[PDB]
């Protein structure tokens, strides 16, 4: 079996840091980095043709860093969203399994956006990975076409083309509050636990968060959640957590056969900048959402009018498309 292998351990490894292991890997070589138990306080930048990272399991291998968008850089500039990442995964194919990746800086009101993971590779596959943060925990590239704020995309891909990506998340746990899964990827989340933090404790109607903030094209797949558990953290007030708001106007995000509780807002999805702002070019929706406790069917007839009614035909389409992205990624 030919594969370039590197073993990271706190003691007796090839290296004691992940960064040094990444350096070791030649871009063009199919590689795997095994990472032993421990907490690795590092900011990772990985760009490779075909690499796999395998930790010792969720909360056994932990990659953590604490950069926030509001931080000041040496040159005087604000770090910004897209430089806050604990880990950047770019290149052609990346696989990550059996670890926690955390941005520990804190709530966005004091520290700004703070990515745990910047997922930029053409094809990304996360399995049994836990990702924690507050604002903007997980970015699934690509960026929108153009910025609305000066230097809004400052980061490693600001100059680059907006490459479409295909991402698969299986058995992951993802924690955050405001826009904590966002970007323009075609991304399927399967059998994931997705939890909005109780922002109200970390700081009219109080809004704890927006699970998604997609910005893809109306002709692409966008975010598909299937058989996931989606909810606020224990303590979140009723109806204070949205399934999404559209970061750009053709946002696509669907939840198929998911379990949810009553922390989820009655409107289900928000407009951008105000709850009841119309977003007629989004494809936002739920199909067969079940209550988490008793598996009884959820009915929301107070959803925003722009939220779609997923017919059985729409559902088979979304399922087939999610299925073909899964094949592309795992094939």
């Amino acid at each position: 079996k030919r594969m370039f292998e590197v073993h990271v351990k706190k003691e007796n490894g090839d290296y004691s840091t992940i960064t040094e292991a990444i350096q070791a890997v030649p871009y063009e070589e199919k590689a795997i980095i095994y990472i032993g138990e421990g907490t690795y306080h590092e900011k990772l930048f990985c760009e490779k043709s075909d690499i796999t990272f395998v930790g010792a399991g969720i909360d056994k291998t932990i990659i953590e860093y604490d950069d926030g968008a509001f931080d000041q850089m040496e040159d005087g500039s604000k770090m910004g969203t897209f430089r806050s990442y604990t880990a950047f995964f770019g290149g052609k194919r990346v696989t990550v399994r059996n670890m926690t990746i955390a941005n520990t800086v804190g709530d966005g009101s004091l520290h700004g956006q703070a990515l745990a993971v910047y997922a930029d590779a053409n094809i990304c596959f996360f399995e049994n990975v836990k990702m924690t943060g507050h604002q903007d925990t997980l970015f699934c590239a690509p960026l929108p076409l153009t910025e609305r704020q000066k230097n809004g995309f400052m980061g490693p891909r600001v100059l680059n083309p907006r490459k479409k990506t295909a991402q698969l998340y299986r058995n992951c746990e993802i924690y955050g509050d405001v826009d904590f899964i966002f970007g323009g990827a075609d991304a399927v989340f399967e059998d994931c636990l997705i939890v909005c933090n109780n922002r109200q404790k970390n700081v009219g109607r109080f809004i704890n968060g927006y699970i998604t903030a997609a910005c893809g094209s109306r002709d692409d797949l966008g975010f598909v959640f299937r058989n996931c558990t989606v909810r606020g953290e224990e303590g979140c007030i009723e109806g204070s957590v949205f399934l999404g708001r559209p970061w750009r106007d053709e946002a696509r995000t669907v939840f198929l056969d998911c379990k949810m509780d009553n922390s989820i807002a009655p409107e289900r999805f928000s407009g951008w900048g105000a709850v009841d702002k119309d977003q007629p070019d989004t494809y936002y929706g739920e199909y067969r959402s079940l209550d988490i406790i008793d598996s009884s069917v959820i009915v929301a007839d107070a959803k925003n009018a722009f939220v779609k009614d997923i017919t059985e035909k729409d559902y088979k389409n979304l399922s087939d498309r999610a299925d073909e992205l899964k094949k592309k990624v795992t094939e």
